[PDB]
């Protein structure tokens, strides 16, 4: 997409080299922001081909409350393998975040049902948002959120979302990631008949890794194409209720997919 | 400022008159991000006169975990009268959560001195962050955080910061906002012995009170002045240790100030 290749041609350009957790090593950037109108086409890159199965499943199982990778292999989803444990435990991700934000008195919040319920009733709420960003249980994460805090808005019948995302590997997660959420905007506007409007994306450490050199050159000198079109083939009684069987892309011609090595 | 200058007209430009919580009304965008160099200046804004006393010791007052307004009233400071109770508290707000956001364990998580710390033993980590939205305890606060999360970046020995503001008072509390961090960037770069890079906002219902209009143009029809000067005259033993006196700004030389109703 447009604004993804000038993302990934401004890591290149004024990226500066960055020795992370890893020791792999990148090239990184502070603070950039994008702005995709859902209306225009489902935000899914063009460039190389990004396969929405595991896109799909991950998403569904976020809803889910679900932080332990069985749902997504009985699927075959491996998205998630690099940072399991024995039991296929990740610890309180996103999932856990998302359904059951624990208080400091021992019960849970459920972000999601209280979005619902605001976009409903309180849609000119300046305080529609989901964090993944629990302070208190980051030690007991497999590894610490990366698209961390989300927030929607609702305007002339249409509704947004941005993301804020701290950690961004632009060549394999950013693609993945700016689909998901698309994807859960799709969702929740059905779910509040409402239609939809931007998704805008925020990073913080925006990175391209060092051993993700030669896949970005290939990618850079393709062209975009047109974006494909999202349908969902059936409306749920709740954003609980989704079945991957309930989405379809259409229109999607993408360049071939890329492969390049996963930052561990 | 230019930036601050040109997010004001965007907003007047794009915007879209939306309800609210306040019943003010206000005429909004969603998603936004400007970027302001500290070594170009200090970014005060000098197209009307801004009250740098009330924003240092806001931030004084953020820094030692305080948030009943007893400090501030004692330093004649008034910009968090209207959500008090009649004990002066506001809840577990910002300085709180900044402090010591509790974990479900029982434990307590003091976020500031756990950046510094990051800063000194691990600047390239992608997970210098801090945040005050703080699920669990969100319906204690007299208000939801505005300013609520903010991550740190170290590159070529400088320091940057990006805040997400979730909710943005364009005419009344950007201008504070931007100052407040910027004075925070500083504070955190003298007792880590770092240059300072770039304060990155980014904001998402960013909007002008239907009241803030005429007061907003009249504020655009002036020319920005020189950006003032920041000078920090000790290096505290600690980042909790600075006190009023330490700060002084050189070269501040505003257009005369616009009085505007709060909305409540
Ligand atoms: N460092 C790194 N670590 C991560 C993520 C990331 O973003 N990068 N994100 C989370 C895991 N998500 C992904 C998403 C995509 C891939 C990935 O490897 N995608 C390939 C393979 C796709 C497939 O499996 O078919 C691609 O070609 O798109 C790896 C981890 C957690 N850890
Ligand atoms: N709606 C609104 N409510 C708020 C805030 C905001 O951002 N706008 N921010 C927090 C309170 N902070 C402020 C900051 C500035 C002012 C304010 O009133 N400033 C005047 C007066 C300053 C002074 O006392 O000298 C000015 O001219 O700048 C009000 C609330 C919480 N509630
Ligand atoms: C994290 C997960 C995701 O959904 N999207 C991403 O881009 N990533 C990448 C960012 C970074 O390369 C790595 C996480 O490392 P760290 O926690 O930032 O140290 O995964
Ligand atoms: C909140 C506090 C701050 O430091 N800066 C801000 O701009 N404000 C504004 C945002 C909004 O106008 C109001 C909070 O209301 P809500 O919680 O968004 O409904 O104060």
């Amino acid at each position: 997409m447009k604004q993804y290749l000038e993302l990934m041609q401004k890591v290149l350009d004024e990226g500066t080299q960055k020795n992370d957790r890893t020791g792999t090593g990148t090239l990184s950037i502070f603070g950039h922001q994008m702005r995709f109108n859902l209306q225009d086409g489902f935000p899914l890159v063009t460039t190389k081909r990004c396969h929405l199965r595991s896109i799909i499943h991950e998403l569904l199982w976020f809803l889910q409350g679900d932080t332990n990778i069985a749902y997504l292999h009985e699927n075959n989803v491996t998205i998630w393998d690099e940072w399991a444990d024995e039991n296929g435990d990740l610890g309180p991700v996103y999932g856990k975040q998302w359904r059951a934000w624990p208080t400091p008195d021992g019960r849970h919040i459920d972000q999601i049902t209280t979005v619902l319920n605001q976009l409903k009733n309180d849609p000119d709420s300046r305080r529609i948002i989901v964090s993944a960003w629990n302070v208190g249980e980051l030690d007991k994460m497999a590894l610490a959120p990366c698209h961390a805090f989300f927030q929607f808005y609702v305007a002339d019948g249409k509704l947004s979302c941005q993301l804020y995302q701290r950690s961004c590997d632009v060549f394999l997660g950013l693609p993945f990631n700016i689909a998901s959420y698309a994807l859960l905007v799709h969702m929740m506007a059905q779910q509040c008949d409402l239609e939809v409007g931007d998704f805008v994306w925020t990073g913080g450490d925006t990175h391209l890794y060092s051993n993700h050199m030669d896949q970005t050159h290939l990618q850079l000198s393709r062209e975009p194409r047109p974006l494909p079109k999202l349908i969902i083939k059936r409306k749920p009684e709740s954003i609980f209720d989704y079945r991957f069987e309930d989405f379809e892309i259409e229109g999607y011609d993408p360049h071939p997919g890329i492969k390049a090595p996963v930052a561990i």
